[PDB]
């Protein structure tokens, strides 16, 4: 399925200095998210920094969610992955999304303005109701 | 959509004073698990620890599955994340829920009983059944 | 739901001295990948190597996607996880399935040929288009 999503542009830099994320091909699965940073950051092995994308969304439909991954080049090369490992974006978040950016391996990185440096996906989500019963079939 | 899943409860605390966990919004993509402990447990930084749940559930549909994935906020400030990074629930898996806990930091961190330490999330899977071919279209 | 998906096989050894992935039981959600290799790798902690399967899959359907998982027990045992944490496989994607084996943990451990060292899902996605807003509802 295809899903229209609204988005509201915080820094007026998206979508111009630094474009909106799109997906590659028609089979893509995720969107590449960008680094929003006025100056490069150093992230020395084992540290985490916080880095905005300036851009805020709203699922709106609570049978759909996203969840942010790291990418994989960066991840299996370089060591720089997700301090929270993967980020669940809900479908009533208004917030700015934000990347929780660390460094597992053993070189210093660089992040840069406007670099690719996580991807999202939209996967449709289940609200449980639990039914307490005193034993399974 | 939403789903009906049977639940154990293995602990008579679970419910009581170790809150079933709950969807905070009606817009939630996920919802909290709780460390069941009888006293605090310290994690140095590097080491893994077994925390239980006090629960099982039973999914029965092998159209779904659940994911556990770590808090963003532990992950992010604290470098509590998962020992195996994702825990994937199998529709027909009725043992306790059980949370591989890691301090990816570097700063010690007390794990108290009652304590929210995973989420997780109820998505559609599809089981693939592979098809030999010699070329791909 | 279930899906046939085209699989090449790229080594002769899969399907043969390697078994292809197979779902443990009727309700598994995960098929289990396994190292193709000629000779042992041993891992140091803190070490990343790639390893290969052996072969390719060609999902084809936009709607759907793959994640490559680490296993449980090596994950929560041997510190044995992926090093872009978790792997996404895009619908249009024909190359080899590559696998980054990261050693988060303090023990050297060997990789085997033929040893299950990841597991894989298939699950629907969601193609998002962006509709720029001033504010949201
Ligand atoms: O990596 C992430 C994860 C979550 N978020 C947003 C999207 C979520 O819906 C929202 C969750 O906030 P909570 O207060 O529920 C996180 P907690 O402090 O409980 O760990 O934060 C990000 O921007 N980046
Ligand atoms: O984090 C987890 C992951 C799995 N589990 C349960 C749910 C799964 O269906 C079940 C999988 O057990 P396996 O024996 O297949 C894991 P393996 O030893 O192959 O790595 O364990 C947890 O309780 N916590
Ligand atoms: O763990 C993985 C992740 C991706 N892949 C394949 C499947 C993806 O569709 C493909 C993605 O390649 P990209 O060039 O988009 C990754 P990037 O260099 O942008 O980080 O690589 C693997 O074989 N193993």
């Amino acid at each position: 399925m295809m899903k229209k999503i609204d988005v509201k542009i915080l820094d007026p830099r998206v979508g111009k200095e630094f474009p909106l994320p799109t997906y590659a091909t028609s089979g893509s699965a995720g969107l590449d998210l960008r680094a929003c940073l006025n100056d490069a950051v150093e992230l020395a092995p084992g540290d985490t920094t916080l880095v905005p994308t300036g851009l805020a969304i709203h699922i709106a439909d609570p049978s759909l969610a996203a969840m942010m991954l790291p990418r994989s080049g960066l991840g299996h090369k370089h060591g720089i992955v997700l301090g929270n490992l993967v980020g669940l974006i809900d479908s009533d978040y208004q917030g700015q999304l934000m990347i929780s950016v660390w460094n597992r391996g053993q070189d210093s990185f660089t992040i840069q303005p406007g670099e690719r440096i996580a991807q999202m996906i939209f996967v449709p989500v289940v609200q449980a109701e639990f039914n307490l019963v005193e034993d399974f079939d």
